[PDB]
């Protein structure tokens, strides 16, 4: 098992629903971090996500949308009112969301809860 | 006036037109690259709009929020940090103050840079 799994960047709204098709074929949930590497808190909580990621290889895929870099055609499928945003995707729809602005590992307590109600 | 508030540029349509604009009056403008979705963007805007007050019939004051606009528009600002505090003149960027310190220090910052090329 590693020590840390890096998110898988998401380019477009064509490779979202390619995502969620592949899921959906494994009965798995995914977990889609939405972040904007403009703005610091959502470039630090990243390693924090890494490590949380490694813990569950092969039962869920975590993925990053970074929207200071992708079509506004996919960030407006994320729903966004505050920054960042950790959601639960399962079934090709968005199942729950966590959102930062706490201390990161406060932050990551509640995404490991919201994968524990999913997975 | 007291405080001049900032318009907002909605796409890469509206600033060609705004620097066309402004090179009629032979100005330079002010724009204001922000994220809303990014509170340290957000914070700062009563204190440029009184900034633009000590400016006004010189040079227009303009907002650009890169989670509401076009990417398209985005691209036009070529941002690395944010927020991002650029004077455009000739319809070009001619420089920038990267808006991640104290707002007195900020706001003094984009004075000498407006001094530069009014």
């Amino acid at each position: 098992r590693p020590t840390s799994v890096e998110m898988e960047p998401i380019d477009d709204s064509h490779h979202l629903d390619k995502i969620l098709l592949q899921a959906r074929e494994l009965s798995q949930p995914i977990i889609i971090d939405w972040m904007a590497s403009w703005c610091r808190k959502s470039i630090y909580l990243k390693p924090k996500l890494e490590k949380l990621a490694a813990e569950y290889d092969t039962k869920i895929k975590f993925y990053s949308a970074d929207v200071n870099k992708v079509p506004q055609a996919l960030v407006k499928r994320g729903n966004i009112s505050k920054m960042p945003t950790i959601q639960l995707w399962k079934d090709g729809e968005m199942k729950a969301e966590v959102i930062g602005g706490h201390k990161a590992w406060l932050v990551i307590e509640e995404v490991r809860e919201m994968i524990q109600k999913f997975v």
